[PDB]
């Protein structure tokens, strides 16, 4: 954690950049200066610093075998670092606005950024619009004369967006696609027909894969100057395996694991979410046990939740998970074996991920 | 209005290839891809096309001094109306935001964006977003090998960033800044110490010049490989005197004009607005208006409002807007002046913009 060490001094030097930018050119004042840094560490910090993380490790796997001067291993390194917290702040972002988004309580155990008493949705909306321009801020700024500055961009700009499609995907996840229209306020799906595999499959992909293990791989790779060092289709392939992998987790957790464990109440039930536990239990479930599915689901009734849940633990989801586990894993080791051949250095840092998700 | 047609026309074009896009690289469906055409069309569409059709202006009037093959003349005009439409979505991000952040109504006299029935702010919030996103994937598409990619994705994104705080600075504004506390519920100001000029200047200048003025006139100069033809400079003074000079329209407006004619109810009085009738009327009003300002300023009462709108009358800001508007007038011919040396189209082009601005 000499690593996570200097990850989270980094973020005191962005931070006290960023501000004193926003004195020095913004004309800010100092109190609008300290909500701003109250809004950062509250929404930027807390986590486990996985996705920051992952592009420092990667960045430290090349270190160890690469050549290079004192000074042009800590440029690497803090490179990294600044990378690692764009991405942090990216996901600062969409989770601020997320939480706006479906009327979410709580994100961490403690309040989301929109409730608490001085801030209001009025304010929360921008304040995500602010945490999402300063990865930019970052990028510019400390990357300014480098050379992977264009693909960082491009890279980090294709992400966004991808997450941005896969939240529609996501929030559109309980519609009928052949009714989705502005006009016309949308009803929950009745027939429950888009609650596939391959449905399911897009929400996570674009939603959650892209920035959670594509970019900060990517990323790692791209500090490095070591991008043409690994065939780029396969780890778009290990990450959207691992990414899926990881939501599987989530939703599982959601309906299962204790709230004060969880850090929050979960609600993808009567949220009518595309889960893994409901696309699963429909691809089992007998004609009497699809139709109580039917009765009870998307609903806020804690009654109708329990008919659910308990739908879910008789139907035996939990085989279903194990099966899933460690095909997932057949496929992982698959592709780190592939990797392996042109980078060892990269494939050890996929294990290594790997192993922070599988056993989280 | 060739140049309203190429402008237009181009927009059918960078639309189909988000949209062709959206299909053949992010799996999406036709009825969620006849969503966003549809979202892209209610956001984007309908207005004046001022930003966008000023970097087509601005371009046009360099080709027209400027010596070029005619398949250089006809990119020139395409990337110029490309990065016309860069601005148009950045403004329709911002405003779809707003309206959310504000709970407006109407825009354009028809519903703001998430007031639509299969809207809702759960999905607007997002769409907002991909409205953004979908500026820097046109750049990166249609300017991959321009050689002013750089410094138009720099300027974007400080002109963003400038507008983020803007709008901070707007939200705030009827908050004592010594209380500004995200632990806190916010007072709305009791003293109005903070509705002077000075203060009014930083909000418009950020949350509406940079995006209003200075993006448009900077764009149209990159897009003709123009920008070292001026200085800098002057360029920013006139941008952000003339985006006064249009927010303190707005601003009479809001309060005076018929809301028919407007295309929605104002309610800056309500909001407690930092606008320039009421900074002007502190300017100049004795003890006893002060205090029946105080009264009945930020107020959902129509009785209230009503009195704000005598105050306002009889303290004859009308004199005050007609000294303003002089001498603004003068301050923007000796700008125009100081430009004419160096660039005489592009001096035009400035006196053409203020000419648009100044008879609305
Ligand atoms: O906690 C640790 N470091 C820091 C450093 C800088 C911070 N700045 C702001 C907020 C939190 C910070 C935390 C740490 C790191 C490695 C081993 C043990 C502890
Ligand atoms: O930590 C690192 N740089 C700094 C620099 C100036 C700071 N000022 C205030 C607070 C924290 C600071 C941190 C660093 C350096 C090289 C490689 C990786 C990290
Ligand atoms: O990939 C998924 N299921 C699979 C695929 C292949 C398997 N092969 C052997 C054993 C179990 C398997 C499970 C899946 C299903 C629903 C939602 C998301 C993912
Ligand atoms: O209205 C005009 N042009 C267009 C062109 C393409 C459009 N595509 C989508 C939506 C509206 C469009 C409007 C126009 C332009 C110049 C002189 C007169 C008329
Ligand atoms: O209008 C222009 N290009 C296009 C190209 C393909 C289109 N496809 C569908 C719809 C509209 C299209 C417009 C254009 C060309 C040069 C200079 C300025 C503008
Ligand atoms: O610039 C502003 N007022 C000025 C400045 C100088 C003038 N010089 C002569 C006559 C009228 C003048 C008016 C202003 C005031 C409040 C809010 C925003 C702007
Ligand atoms: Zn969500
Ligand atoms: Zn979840
Ligand atoms: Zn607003
Ligand atoms: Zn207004």
């Amino acid at each position: 954690m000499a690593s996570m060490e200097r990850f989270l001094s980094v973020y005191d030097e962005v931070q006290a950049f960023l501000l004193d930018q926003l004195q020095s050119k913004y004309e800010i004042d100092p109190n609008r200066a300290r909500y701003l840094r109250i809004m950062m560490d509250t929404t930027c910090l807390g986590g486990k610093y996985f996705r920051g993380m992952t592009v420092v490790n990667v960045a430290e796997g090349f270190l160890a075998v690469t050549q290079h001067d004192e000074a042009t291993k800590e440029r690497i390194l803090h490179d990294a670092c600044v990378g690692g917290w764009m991405i942090e702040f990216l996901q600062a972002h969409y989770l601020v606005e997320d939480d706006i988004m479906d009327g979410s309580v709580m994100r961490r155990g403690k309040p989301c950024w929109y409730r608490f008493p001085g801030v209001t949705t009025q304010c929360a909306i921008n304040d995500g619009i602010i945490l999402k321009s300063w990865t930019q801020i970052m990028a510019w700024h400390y990357f300014a004369d480098r050379p992977f500055l264009k693909d960082l961009l491009c890279l980090f700009q294709k992400v966004d967006y991808a997450t941005a499609v896969g939240q529609m995907y996501d929030v559109t996840s309980m519609c009928d696609s052949n009714k989705l229209d502005p006009e016309v306020a949308q009803p929950m799906t009745t027939d429950f027909a888009e609650f596939t595999p391959a449905i399911y499959k897009r929400i996570v992909k674009y939603k959650t894969t892209f920035y959670t293990y594509l970019l900060p791989l990517v990323m790692g790779l791209l500090v490095s100057e070591a991008a043409a060092s690994v065939e780029m289709n396969l780890v778009e392939r290990v990450a959207h395996l691992i990414g899926e992998y990881f939501q599987v987790q989530d939703d599982v957790m959601d309906c299962f694991t204790p709230p004060e464990q969880l850090g929050k109440v979960g609600t993808d039930i009567e949220d009518a979410k595309c889960s893994w536990l409901a696309v699963t239990f429909l691809g089992k479930a007998n004609a009497a046990q699809v139709a109580e599915f039917k009765a009870n689901y998307g609903e806020k009734d804690p009654a109708k939740v329990a008919v659910v849940k308990r739908l879910y633990s008789k139907a035996n989801l939990q085989a279903d998970f194990a099966a899933y586990e460690a095909e997932v894993v057949r496929e992982v080791e698959s592709l780190i074996e592939q990797l392996k051949v042109k980078s060892p250095t990269f494939a050890e840092s996929v294990a290594v991920v790997w192993e922070k998700t599988h056993k989280r």
